[PDB]
């Protein structure tokens, strides 16, 4: 189950604060789209809601968007991926200026912000985040009829706007989240495959995701998984690392490679 | 030959329309999320009823295709497959929170989904699809004229929405239902292709399609045979199998390998 | 000469039934496009009528549709081949529930459909058409001034909407009909080459095409050489054979490769 | 170095005018099929032979371009792009001829009416084997560099696709031997996906589209056809331009490496 | 960490708004040239000597970013697609200086105004190399993930192309040495066709027309340019930018591998100075 | 210094007989766009009137056209490089049939038209240009800050339009023009990459602006340096010389190869 404590309960109002502090927007190839605030700060209280109608204890199939709120849309006449840079200008979400929030997961001591999970499929992504990281929250998207579905923790999610209000309405509150998969955005992303058979934008949007889990004091870990070559896979792993907070992969049911900037420093395995 | 309709079929109606009304769906590929509509397939399990009631139970595959029965066969409700993601949103179909509905075709205790039945082109896929799979309704799209389609199993198609209404209408009421192909749409996949050979989003459609067979309790069975390297069809078979329930490769006449998600687990061969 | 005997005479009345029972549809890269049936049954009318003023012995000059017809359009604002599969649909011409009717050409008890007549730039296609096959029409688009343009057989036509014209309304007559060639629509697919150096929905469009002489119980030989490269041919050629109940490869003159689909069955060489 | 009008020239005009009326044309790229207007090429043979007859059936190829000639230069008759459905244009390929082509003495004995093919790699001896031994009546000049060619009376110096059209069907019905260095300025603007040979397939439909134009009009028309090729796949893609054309000439270090001509004794190979 | 405004700064700023308002610029990609509003970065200028003047000279990062000093961070003043006719578009440069351009002593000795490109693979010793070896007056902080230089009182975070020429311009032109760690949100938001060295060619004559927007306007600035580029071809990117900009740095294995620099006394290419 | 002889000033009168003479236009991936004349004449007049105010002596600075002439446009809604060249039409411009008007520079008795100046990166294009060329003009333009730019010879320029003007202005009157460089048309060169890592209009260009020059007696040095790889130089540098009259090519500060079209004829090396 997901446990709501006090400790949550005392985050909702610097949640609400740290939203409505700052003004966020998102882009990938076309233009800047604002993230409407207020849909998560809904969200939130919709989930207090809840957890009041409970006894702290919610499952998972209860906290999802679709169901608490009457319109999941956090973004707010059409643009084509190849348009000039220029008409629709350039925009990546700040850096924080203070010391992020430490989490003690996924790893001891790691700043606010996004952790990829890679691997190979069947590499043992999954397993990985469900027997060793055990997340407190797993969105489930894009993914076919697992196991994984029946734990009262899983939350299954259809849009972007979903995830991201999931990600940042609970991550803020304390909330150890996680989403497998990530696979609906990246097997979508257009554009022309830059050197490792990926889009370049694939990796402004990782830190862009990082840097909004970082301004709302998130701890998220990503399963990303990508079409790319079997031998390729390494140096996708390398660019990943400059993108994110945390990057783990996996390789034959283990965990090949580590990286976390945590308070004590960057840590590689 | 003959399609017969069983009272197991006719006490499933109810059900079935409850499993459509219960979940809104939509289906994504590289333009914007469009719905689905549920009306259609229960207009459609009732005229196939109201026919099974007329003739003894015993239906032709002729007497059932959508476009002799329906008026109207339209189940979707112009955008570029090189658009901004951000501007069409993402869409994957949700998860099962509950256990999906067993069955015993194409295997034993097999999950609610799709299963893929590859191979390179005369590997003897729509010999095994009929000789060793044996399935009640038998749906001819995109293929040239062989000796199935003189089976009253048979029933021709000519779009995706009339796969999706035979598919969802008669296999939600317990139908084995089989597909040979679904070459209209990947020939017709459009976007840049990945690591195999083959667009990515051909893996997302893949999970949409299987987790909308979950969704409403259905047992499919889908030749997938697409544009792909001698060589290369190893790589994207492994690749199918983290998007799909079931996974049969046929090689000269047999049946390869074999990839099962059922009530005792995940079975490779 | 092309004569038109009793037999053709007396399969008049059921071309129109063939036309009328079945509304068709083609697609490519864009949206579906309905075939007016009407434009082929004033066709075979106008080409009996003078059929019955000569001897039975007709020039191939004096049946062309833009002399026999005011308006040759078959096909009834304008979409790119790069517009979301989703948002124009799919369409695949469907198959035949009945037995297809034989015919003696191009092989002894060949099922109804289409033909492909492969083999690379000077592999002897249309010396083995003219020669070795002996088509009873000829039809000739796309290609330079040859020997087979002063023949009485000889019908030169400039469109797609002709092709099919002659193609089905001669056909379903029993008439053996040739195209020499299909360079015009082969050399004009636009769209992303896939696994051998060529569009997929190529494959769809011989099937499709394939299926529609199936329907209308023709026996059409098409000469297919599409841009790909001299190893990648054996390739193309094994996709082919799974989309056509015909296939003949040639090289160095002579026929390389048989396939025909037949009532004794499918046989290789 | 002058282009002569003969009697029977003359006696071609009526004739070139039936053809011209006989067939209504069109030509199609990688956008909608758009139709030829035959009436401009009828003008312009007119205003040759009043100019023939002013001077002594001498001409400058100077005085007898298009743009002097005429008030338009337009042949072909809102904007498509290279990437629509071919279902929603639909396709053209100019028909063939039921009757035997008019035959011709140049660039070889007996060739069909039609287009020939002048291949080779850059600095191959296209040019040089054009004008030398090829030995033309009327050459036009069109997206090439200020050469010793351009000074001759022969030199007709055109700036579009639909002048070289003009130029080519119309001189050429009455008889006259055109050639065209180059048609570089289409095939370099040739917009779409490259290929097997490193070039448009729609490179080899436009070569028969064209041929049969000239076939129709009998027309004996040398095109030099130099394309964006790798220096090994020059072969593969001569051997393509052989089954699009009534002739083909390949060009190796100055001196002509293969040939293919369609005549009336047959087709022959080198 | 702080960023100090000497009286050689506040003596700049007439001079700064003369070298804006005497040459009208603008600024071209694959679409139409799009001219720079001038008056923005003018006013910018005036309300970071402003907040200077409240605060005892020094001054923190944070307070003088341009979306908290400014109610419109536009400088770009209906919509064109990238791949549009070249001739109904025209092409646009920034213009070069008819003069001699003002020299630095940073990020070289005697370096002309201009841009200078710190390249280098991905962990190849970029940011340690600009914050330890470089040491910038302003550290610009885009399209980066939460290290340890976003800390730094010399950091300021902004969200927009405008907003990065904003302050490269604004600061650099009064004397100080701006830096941009990173580029990337431009970089990677790059449509067109790769050219030669897995890279759109617009790249190289973006980084000339970024270089001789801040020679015109007498600055001195270091750009952080990671490139999705093969391990092999890195080299030949390289080659290509030093050609393209008045200093080029390249990193490997957290030192400077090579260097590039348009002195006074000559370009000046892997010379014997400590950064 | 630019100084302005007699025999430039007795020139004016023959550069606006040949202006007027002949109309001109361009052409790209477009459609034709006429040049305005008038502009070039215009900008004549007040580069004569400013010298007469000088001593002869005019300094590059104050010759530019943005400085001169109130607008700079030379051509007269908005077309895609990837529209149907039958719908726009071809252009290229036409040839001299008269004989060319020699020069002594870059080389003896060299037809009038444009030279290309080849090479790397770092090959020694400008130093050869400005050292062993010693242009009369220097247009700088898409180049950073150099030596050649604190030069009285020296124009800046920012437009395609400017080039043009000083190029056909002061090179119909007999300087010896130079630009360094043509980098900001080449480097904006949309379509798609033909053999030789570059797009085949490149070529067409090439020679529509060397004739330009041929039409107005110019004798122009553009330095061309396309983005093309280490060995595939020397291919495009042949592939150059068949479409300009003069060609230079550079390698480790020196003259590797020439071409020049002269009066004595063609020359190479
Ligand atoms: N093709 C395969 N054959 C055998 N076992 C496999 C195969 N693919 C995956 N597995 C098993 O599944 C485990 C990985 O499961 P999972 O966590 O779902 O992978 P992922 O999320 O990376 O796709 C492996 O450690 C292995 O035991
Ligand atoms: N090229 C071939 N040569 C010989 N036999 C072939 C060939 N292609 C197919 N076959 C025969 O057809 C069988 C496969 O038929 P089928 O089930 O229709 O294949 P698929 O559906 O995979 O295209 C093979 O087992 C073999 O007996
Ligand atoms: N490149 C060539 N060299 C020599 N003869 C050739 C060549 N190409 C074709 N031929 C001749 O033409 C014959 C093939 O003719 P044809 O059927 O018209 O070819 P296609 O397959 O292109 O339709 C060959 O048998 C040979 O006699
Ligand atoms: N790179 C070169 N080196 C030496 N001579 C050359 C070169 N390129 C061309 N030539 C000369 O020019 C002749 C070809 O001239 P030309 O007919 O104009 O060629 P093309 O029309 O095929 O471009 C060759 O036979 C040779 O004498
Ligand atoms: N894969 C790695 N394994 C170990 N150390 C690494 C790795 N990637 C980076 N580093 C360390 O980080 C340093 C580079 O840090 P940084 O300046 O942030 O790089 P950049 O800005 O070029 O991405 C290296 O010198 C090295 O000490
Ligand atoms: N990577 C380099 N290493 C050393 N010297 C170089 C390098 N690149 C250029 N140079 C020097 O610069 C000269 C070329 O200068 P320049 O004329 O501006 O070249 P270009 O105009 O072709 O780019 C060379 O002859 C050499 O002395
Ligand atoms: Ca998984
Ligand atoms: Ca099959
Ligand atoms: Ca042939
Ligand atoms: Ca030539
Ligand atoms: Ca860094
Ligand atoms: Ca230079």
């Amino acid at each position: 189950p997901i446990v709501v404590t006090q400790a949550h309960i005392d985050r909702v109002g610097i949640a609400a604060d740290l939203l409505d502090a700052s003004p966020v927007s998102l882009q990938v190839l076309g233009r800047p789209t604002a993230i409407n605030t207020v849909v998560i700060k809904t969200y939130i209280a919709a989930v207090m809601e809840l957890a009041s109608k409970q006894g702290g204890s919610l499952a998972g199939v209860d906290i999802r968007p679709s169901v608490l709120l009457k319109d999941t849309a956090i973004f707010t006449a059409d643009v084509e991926s190849d348009v000039d840079v220029l008409d629709t200008g350039i925009y990546s979400v700040p850096g924080l200026a203070r010391k992020p929030v430490t989490h003690r997961w996924p790893s001891e001591g790691i700043y606010s912000g996004v952790t990829a999970l890679m691997g190979a499929t069947g590499s043992g992504k999954s397993i990985t985040l469900n027997e060793k990281l055990r997340p407190d929250v797993l969105i489930r998207w894009g993914e076919v009829a697992e196991a994984y579905d029946e734990l009262d923790t899983a939350v299954h999610i259809s849009t972007l706007d979903e995830m991201l209000i999931v990600c940042i309405g609970l991550g803020a509150l304390g909330f150890n989240v996680a989403v497998d998969s990530v696979r609906p955005l990246l097997f979508r992303l257009k554009g022309a495959a830059s050197a490792g058979g990926i889009v370049a934008v694939f990796y402004s949007l990782l830190t862009d995701i990082s840097n909004l889990f970082t301004q709302y004091d998130c701890s998220v870990v990503m399963v990303v998984n990508p079409m790319v070559d079997a031998e390729k896979i390494e140096y996708v792993f390398g660019q990943v690392m400059a993108s994110t907070v945390g990057a783990i992969l996996c390789a034959d049911g283990n965990v090949s490679r580590t990286m976390f900037r945590t308070n004590k420093g960057r840590i590689f395995n």
